[PDB]
């Protein structure tokens, strides 16, 4: 059911992509990109700066010209070009699953079955929207005819993160291009390969010159350049809440460009006593350990009800110690390395403070190999709301288990965060599921599951987890501008 | 707290309504409407036949004419009129509720608080839609601009039944008038009175003449004249499954007019073992005995799981025996009389048929008063699928209780029926409520409740319970005609 | 962009198509299908009837069983099967554009570049709708949670005409399968071949057995068997009016199956004094002479304003004589023959009836070749409303030009007609296009163009040209059954 | 016919409105609001600071608590409450108009017939939306049922300007309250009077306490206090760019709250050649001078074709010259005074800068009156692009007239302002209509009319002019939080 991977794939693209050609930086500066399993360097990558972002934007501003072949083309053809791009990604599935694992470190089995599959369904879901987002004819008062046009907002700066580098890419390109925009994309320094290669596939799909430009570089230079740029019409950022504050400040101190954001979470997974014990344990484990725990809506607060707390813990611990950490290309590996040096140390430091503040280390706690950035699956029990490990997104394989008495208690506690990206309820009981699904403050609630995304279901956050929505039809709003036309007519008849 | 009803309200409106003016029938014929509590004549009503229907349709067509006040009026204003109409019905709420009880027989208290409240809410809900039913601007291939207009269908023939006279009038006028149509209404000869007094309010509210015309009379005459009329663009019938067939034929025979039907049902009410026993009993009883059993969506097939069957039956019988039958102007009464002698005899026959086929009579099953049309609340136990009473709609205070073992069994048993209006499920388990709400072939699935309609939420039949939908946004579709305008433009840009 | 055709291409498919397998009739009868260029028998095709249809429905029913492969399949997958089909038809597009031109009669060039291009656009448009036709969540009164599900209607009997036998097939199958219904299709006896080959691509595409089915034959037996089947949920019929009335009666007398119909037309094309003379002239010509005059919205009433009547008429008569008539496989040819001899003689009888009534035959006349069914492009001048060639659907290469004086005049003259499928308006003025496009009683109004369809923009008939719509989001409405689920929840909070 | 004014209306409310009750500030300070038609301080108004904004916010948060009267109300009831409010405003229509004119400058015949007309239509339209904004059920892959809830975004801080006081209050409360939010409102220091009277009606209508809260104060203080609160979920600014780019920074600096904006513009009113002259002149004259020229999308870049400039410009000055200035309570008065001193000398400051660098002054010139902030209607001609008068928004009765040649030319010129809130196109010809509306960058494009706002049609600007739209179905998005619930089910069917 899963083909073999090439474990040392050839890197073809490592430059700034503009007008469908390859560029070295103005400054000529470069940066190495590392393989988190061994810690070794994979290759050098073009470090895009202030003025390389300025270049990317002009080739994009020109792709968006009234009369240009992109502004003119049929909406259903923009679909045809999206579908084409997914056909070719499907063709190079193995190589793209392998390359993602080499630079990101996720198990190869997941790259192929999870990432790239959801890459395919997403792109093919937006292809079919290309010619289906309607404006309105509006029965205004008086002798007028009025109607709306959902036009493209224009040149869209997209800054994407390192955890799901292909899936984030497609989540951003999905709607932008479906709706006729053009995109200046900044890839994460950590994982910039897979994205640049798809830029070759964006060429071969048939996308006009400058529809898509991709600028590798650092946050404080490239990232902040796009956010400040006086001719960029919109900027979408996913990543830490810290860094989102700089993105919304620059966007106000520039050109009143629209903003969207998808920041972290401390998402509660709430297990009522009537849950299916066995289902809830495999799902709470998956909800936190998935993708090495580098998940914006990782279930990092596992709230369990007292009547069942002890059995749940003992099982979670057992499941945690039996999780295989190892070579992400090996078929049996359930957990690969963290993403870089910086994340490795950050996590160890959280584990440290979990220990300092009196949480019960129940397994793991340590470095899981001699080479790479592998951390042991770690579970803390008896966690209290006031502990640092119960307020801050670790973004690693560290589970926190909290005990609750009543449903009115757990709702107040669960909802007691600066974040609200996601939450989940486990229960067999209909009133319970309904009360909680309504009372919880989260962009997405899951009932008897976790991380169930489809390209169809919208996704975003409340509070300081972000604003606006990705996936589904809602994803289209923030990439659309509304124009109203109101025409005097001889005599309005119903 | 309901005000004190005048038990003999005066009748001010007993003629044909055309062009905001009152008329005798061309033949000057009248028929008597009866009080089913007493069996005595309230008054004589004008008998509309073909000539009168043709007059009404002509008035209606004249009002639909391009450049008429009704066609030039702003859509927001159609909404003001419905709000004004709603406020006049509230002003006169005490009289109408007394008149409904007099003519139809339902308890004054139910008429005041259930029926009259739903009329106001339905009319208020549709007042809001009037300027909110958008067409679409469509992203079509080539250098064209394309858009839809939701234009009214035109002259709408509406035929309303007798079980809920005022409410049915609002469910048909509400969505027809909000979209800008004009109506010719046939009200039932058992209960024409409330509808003619509302026509009086229609005029006060300011509706241009000919927008609503109402013809009291008989069905095989006035009702068929509407269905066969060459200048009627649409017919909405609610009534017996048998007459609905006649309505769809005449419409095929005449001018291919549009059709939506609401017909009878034999709705399943399903009760699992883990349902809250006392809530289920009180609801099941209401589901069947409401409005004297005279409900298209009546829970006339109460399946009950074997572990709780005995206790359920014993409780259900008890509440059946304490249900109070008598004068509907008295606040102690929960059940007035059936609407007329025909339905009376029909129900008397259906109970005898019950006894013949081997259903167990557990209470009632005979006559309750020496005058009027009162029948005792009847319960039949150990009912089997093959029994005539399990298969055909009595439309009376006669409960059928059947027994089942597994959830899967009862899905096929509930569904195997040519009717599919509504259904209900009583349980506490999330999974079972979803399984069954998915599997039942019914236009409405109530979970742990029954007879809960919103002005906001669609209602209608599967199979031979009908086609088309009533209330919500969906109620507007069958009253709208789509026009596509496709203009050549110089050069299409996104 | 046009290949070369095998002009007696191998017929692999001429039987009944049930469960992705082929069959003879239960009677073992057959009938011939004729080439309209030559009149010779292309092959035999099995003659289905009540018996076979009854076997199709029973396969369609079983593929629609709850828990079947087609029912449980993801919504996104139905889209993949449709998109695949489009890819297969594109791979046999050359064999199909030829076999279309062969059996129907139209010019290979028009067959390949118009028909199949639209067929591919149709199928890929509807592919995308598959996972996009949302139900709603509804903020009802009280402590309830209320939502709707858009569910398939079931087994849909589909009956298609001979004038666009591929495209008509695609217009029906697209919507039906995207929303997951099962089909029992009767095809035209004059053009069954194409529909049958596409079925083999349906199997090859991977659609489960019993999902899409086909029964070639004669309407007065098989056609009407689909129409009256106790277990067909829906009968879409395209064709004449007379048959549509028969259909709507067959539904009324049987299981109350829903019904949409696409029927005839006498569409007006209206030239204002300030139109673009050359464009208008060339568009008017195509508007009637497209597909040998066998289009439902053929602009078969050309209204011309009096200041330009003379100027317009000569050009049109000149343009009509210039129109090459010959073998459709040739490339000089702009017009091929009529579909069969029954129409051949009908149109001839219409042309006599024209001269006889005093219309000025201005060019053309009768037969245009001594083999096949070829007729001369024919213009009648000075035409009047009371003339049979201005009221009845000729369905052939006969123009009609009529003089008007005022915009108020032509409104009334264009509407005064029992059909309402399409109309067109030619003008440079803004107020005039708006005045006319509002005031014309047509399901589609084209402005400075004609015949501009697309899977996107909806199509259907006012009055007696149809009920219900095809194409766009509107097509899905007829193929969906709406279900309301209303759930009692603990406490409703906004 | 317009009811008799009260030239010096009584004043009742001048304090801070919190929890349905009145309060003076913490510092107990006040300030003056001027009758700008004389210049005499009308009355004193509590000067609000940060700490009173923090009391309103706490009052709103309590009102927004799960289980509170507001959060548990039926969506339909909120609609009932908005309609109630509109009925209270309508009963007081005479007096509110008078109070508005007093503190604002605008003529009584506009305050009553237009501003208040628009207030009423807006509230009533939104009352209709209260229970019709639906979420979605979504056909996701796998055995899940996924659905979206459209939830209140939360505590919304609402700052409105002085140029259309009451209306702008109406545009904010309507959508926000229909969707169940709670309001913290900062009215203008210049015009706090009307907007504070409405709160008294809000109490009377019966809105629970803290749903709406209103704080008169300062731009440097109150404005940024709301913008920076850690408990304000969302803030909507309406004003100018300078002031609007502070709001975007302080919101990010606080808690990443949602921001919608409405800002200034330099709206281009393009009069074409083949257009009508009587209508264009009168309307182009309407586009700017309305409401004493204090008008965000006022038309001040008038591109005339060089076939008509002279003859167009001729009539343009006469009407402008003849435009009456005077007492705002005299029915012949079209134009009133400006609202404050700053604007007065600033508008005079704008005048000077024009002629300086080549601009012909055609009438008015300067100060209209001895007493007040009045201004004679000034008009310029010969204006070129790069001047102060054709780049910066004057917000006063000061017309600019420019000149163009070809149709491609004027586009680029029209699309060269750092703004784009509205635009217009006076033409007769369909193509010039469809082209110019299709390629002008603007939120609204009025054709042959100007300042046509329906309560139904969305309204907001391109680029720097604003984010999101106000009015229409798009007004509700800003006030809505989207939650997805995704439930595991037994077996997903279609
Ligand atoms: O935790 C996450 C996650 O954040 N994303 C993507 C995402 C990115 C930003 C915001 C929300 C979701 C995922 C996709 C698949 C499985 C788990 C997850
Ligand atoms: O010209 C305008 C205008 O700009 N506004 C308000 C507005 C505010 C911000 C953005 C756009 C319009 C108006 C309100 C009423 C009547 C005329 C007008
Ligand atoms: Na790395
Ligand atoms: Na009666
Ligand atoms: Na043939
Ligand atoms: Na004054």
């Amino acid at each position: 059911a899963v083909p073999a991977p090439n474990q040392q794939p050839e890197v073809f693209c490592n430059q700034i992509f503009i007008n469908n050609e390859w560029h070295d930086a103005v400054s000529r500066k470069t940066f190495p990109t590392v393989n988190p399993s061994t810690g070794e360097v994979i290759c050098q990558v073009a470090e895009g700066d202030k003025e390389d972002v300025d270049k990317a934007v002009k080739a994009a501003r020109a792709a968006f010209q009234l009369g240009s072949p992109w502004r003119r083309m049929d909406a259903s053809h923009r679909g045809r070009l999206l579908n084409r791009l997914a056909d070719l990604i499907e063709r190079d599935r193995t190589y793209l699953a392998a390359l993602e694992t080499l630079d990101n470190g996720k198990p190869y089995v997941i790259s192929y079955l999870v990432d790239l599959d959801m890459v395919l369904k997403c792109l093919r879901y937006y292809a079919g929207w290309a010619d289906k987002y309607h404006g309105k004819t509006i029965p205004i008062d008086g002798d007028f005819f009025s109607y709306t046009r959902h036009e493209p907002v224009g040149v869209c700066g997209q800054i994407i993160p390192w955890n799901f580098p292909l899936l984030m890419q497609a989540w951003k390109l999905g709607p932008a291009l479906a709706t006729g925009n053009v995109v200046v994309m900044k890839v994460a320094e950590q994982t910039p390969l897979t994205a640049l290669y798809v830029a070759n596939l964006i060429k071969e799909a048939g996308f006009p010159p400058g529809v898509v430009n991709i600028v590798p570089g650092f946050g404080p230079t490239a990232g902040a350049a796009i956010a400040s740029h006086e001719d960029v019409d919109k900027v979408a950022f996913t990543g830490s809440t810290e860094i989102g504050r700089v993105i919304q400040v620059a966007a106000g101190s520039s050109n009143l460009k629209r903003v969207t954001l998808e920041l972290g979470g401390k998402s509660p997974n709430i297990i009522m006593s009537d849950a299916d014990m066995d289902w809830a344990v495999e799902q709470a484990h998956f909800a936190l350990f998935f993708n090495q725990g580098q998940c914006c809506c990782a279930g990092s607060r596992t709230f369990v009800q007292e009547d069942i707390y002890d059995e749940f813990v003992e099982r979670s611990v057992a499941r945690a110690k039996s999780r295989v950490v190892g070579n992400p290309f090996d078929s049996k590996t359930e957990q690969g390395p963290q993403v870089d040096e910086t994340q490795f140390k950050k996590i160890l430091g959280y584990i440290n403070t979990g220990k300092q503040e009196g949480a019960k280390l129940l397994c793991g706690g340590g470095i899981a190999a001699d080479r790479g950035y592998f951390i042991q699956p770690t579970v803390f029990g008896d966690v209290q709301d006031g502990m640092t490990i119960a307020k801050e997104e670790i973004f690693g394989p560290v589970m926190q288990i909290l005990k609750f008495k009543t449903i009115e208690e757990v709702v107040g506690r669960a909802n007691n965060s600066t974040y609200g990206l996601a939450a989940a309820v486990f229960t067999k009981d209909l009133d319970k599921a309904n009360y909680l699904s309504q009372a919880l403050q989260a962009g997405t609630v899951w009932v008897n599951c976790y991380d169930v995304f489809g390209a169809q279901s919208p996704f975003g956050g409340y509070k300081m987890s972000g604003s606006g929505r990705e996936l589904g039809e809602y994803g289209l709003q923030a990439y659309t501008e509304v124009k109203t036309v109101t025409v005097k007519v001889p005599q309005k008849n119903s």
